[PDB]
């Protein structure tokens, strides 16, 4: 009894390139060998010489055609280059059948592994966005007829029944030369200070586009032997954290659209601390006995946001914050991505009202972070994200005035270049604006907090005259050169927004340095 089989035609899946067409996931084109063992028995002389061309030992090459004597196809080796199974083919082995089949390659590997993840051996994407546009980025297999023998050798290819169908391409917002960038020196920083994670977000604040997304740990999707579950998070997206001194900002930026506050308003914040209830306010730098409100940023006082929080009512920072999109859905779709938590209580005690305030009992995403920040820095009008290339500009949302946006940018550009400031945050050649933060990671196994587990934050934005983009760096426990956000983290600002704004020919407003 001889028949017509039916084989499957691999469909080519959809290009996954950056925003100018680097190519970020490709299938690649590679001949898989099989064999008909019948035929193969009738040539046994040929067989050293066959194992040979494939690496294999001889015997055990052999044992492998004699354990399936019976079958009419076995595979040989799978995923060659194009010119070696054509080298073998040339051969001329009875019994020996090539197929051109695909691979996934991924150029750039670890440096884009999270945002882009990968597919299995079916090529179903699990991770990343080959997971999130499956559907766009897979093709349709076609099918066609062969015709075998008794003994199951192919005798003639009939027919096509129906062609295979590409994937669609689709183009990223992030530049992989920023990516690179973002990479290399998160990776740096990790190492320098002995963390065990971090992120590092970069948007463009005028179109959302996120032009950079890296973390560490981080893995190879083009070698997946020894993975760790740990190393294939993108933390910047599915990971949450209180993100502390980098809301004082958005509690300014509440306390200046109250009409009950100006920058000039001096406030008392002796003696570093503010004991209510049974809990303790405290700052860290305990100096200066009183501070107007660029140096509550500029100096990070706890005590002095706390009392502005009093004054104005938990309800004007939780909307603010709510505004610029904290604990809220950023409407990308990236598989695993939270929403995180902005506490909504029906009386708002003290206690509660200053810790939202200076950024406790709030969870945000580094991507939140980063796009609450570029509200800011886009004069107050927050623009929805985007991990795809954006076409046009998109309409904005006014979130806050323009001249609170323009007052608290100015501040921030302080906190960076005033005396006493966040100096290690400067980028050569420009004006930059940011906020330090480090909060202690919260305890294991219990509630409260770690007395010597830190992450440590900046974010910022720049150039300071008109921003164009915004960044996040955060990095969970340092252990080697300290632990504050504007020892660790701000380094990390300054040279990749460097290195940013030089890669997109923005020019320097900042000739002085
Ligand atoms: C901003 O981040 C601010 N950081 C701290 O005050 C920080 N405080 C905390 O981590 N916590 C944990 C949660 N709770 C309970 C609700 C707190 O009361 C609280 O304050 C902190 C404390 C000790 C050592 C380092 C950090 C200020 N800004 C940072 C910064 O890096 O810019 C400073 C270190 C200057 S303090």
């Amino acid at each position: 009894a001889r028949s017509v089989r039916h084989i499957a035609i691999p469909a080519h899946r959809g290009l996954i390139t950056d925003r100018n067409g680097e190519p970020l996931a490709v299938s690649t084109p590679v001949t898989t060998l099989w064999a008909n063992p019948k035929e193969l028995m009738t040539a046994k002389e040929r067989w050293p010489q066959l194992a040979a061309a494939l690496g294999q030992d001889t015997k055990l090459f052999a044992d492998r055609i004699e354990q399936n004597a019976e079958r009419e196809f076995i595979y040989l080796v799978r995923g060659l280059t194009p010119e070696q199974g054509e080298g073998v083919i040339a051969l001329k082995v009875p019994g020996v059948y090539s197929i051109e089949e695909f691979r996934r390659f991924y150029p750039a590997g670890e440096v884009v592994a999270h945002a882009v993840g990968f597919t299995d051996v079916d090529d179903r994407g699990r991770e990343g966005i080959e997971l999130a546009f499956d559907e766009w980025l897979a093709g349709v297999p076609g099918k066609r007829q062969v015709l075998k023998d008794r003994r199951g050798r192919v005798i003639k290819d009939v027919q096509v029944t129906k062609n295979a169908k590409p994937g669609k391409t689709l183009a990223l917002s992030i530049d992989l030369r920023l990516q690179y960038l973002a990479h290399r020196e998160l990776r740096n920083a990790l190492l320098e200070n002995g963390a065990k994670a971090g992120s590092l977000v970069i948007m463009d604040v005028k179109t959302g586009e996120i032009l950079a997304m890296t973390n560490q740990p981080t893995y190879n999707p083009n070698n997946r032997r020894n993975l760790q579950p740990a190393a294939m998070r993108n933390r910047a997206m599915i990971d949450v954290f209180e993100p502390g001194s980098t809301v004082k900002p958005f509690s300014m930026s509440a306390a200046l659209a109250s009409g009950r506050w100006k920058p000039s308003d001096i406030v008392d914040v002796y003696p570093g601390t503010l004991q209510i209830g049974r809990y303790t306010i405290r700052d860290v730098s305990r100096n200066s006995r009183q501070l107007d409100l660029t140096g509550i940023l500029i100096k990070s006082s706890n005590v002095g946001i706390s009392k502005i929080a009093f004054d104005i009512g938990a309800e004007s920072i939780y909307s603010v914050m709510q505004q610029v999109g904290l604990g809220q859905d950023t409407g990308l779709g990236f598989p695993g991505e939270r929403v995180g938590n902005l506490p909504n209580h029906r009386k708002w005690p003290k206690a509660e009202t200053a810790t939202l305030a200076y950024g406790y009992g709030l969870s945000v995403t580094a991507i939140q972070l980063a796009h609450a920040y570029a509200a800011l820095a886009n004069d107050g009008k927050s623009v929805p994200l985007s991990m795809t290339r954006v076409d046009r500009v998109p309409d904005g949302v006014q979130v806050i005035s323009p001249e609170v946006a323009s007052t608290v940018q100015g501040m921030l550009q302080q906190v960076v270049e005033a005396q006493g400031g966040v100096f290690r945050a400067q980028v050569p050649g420009y004006h930059a604006a940011g906020k330090s933060g480090t909060a202690r990671k919260v305890s294991v196994g219990t509630k409260g907090y770690r007395e010597n587990a830190y992450r440590s934050l900046f974010a910022g934005f720049a150039p300071a005259t008109d921003p164009r983009i915004a960044m996040v760096v955060v990095i969970d426990e340092p252990s080697k050169a300290g632990y504050f956000g504007g020892l660790v983290s701000a380094p990390v600002f300054s040279k990749v927004m460097a290195g940013a704004l030089r890669l997109m020919n923005v020019p320097p407003d900042n000739l002085p340095t």
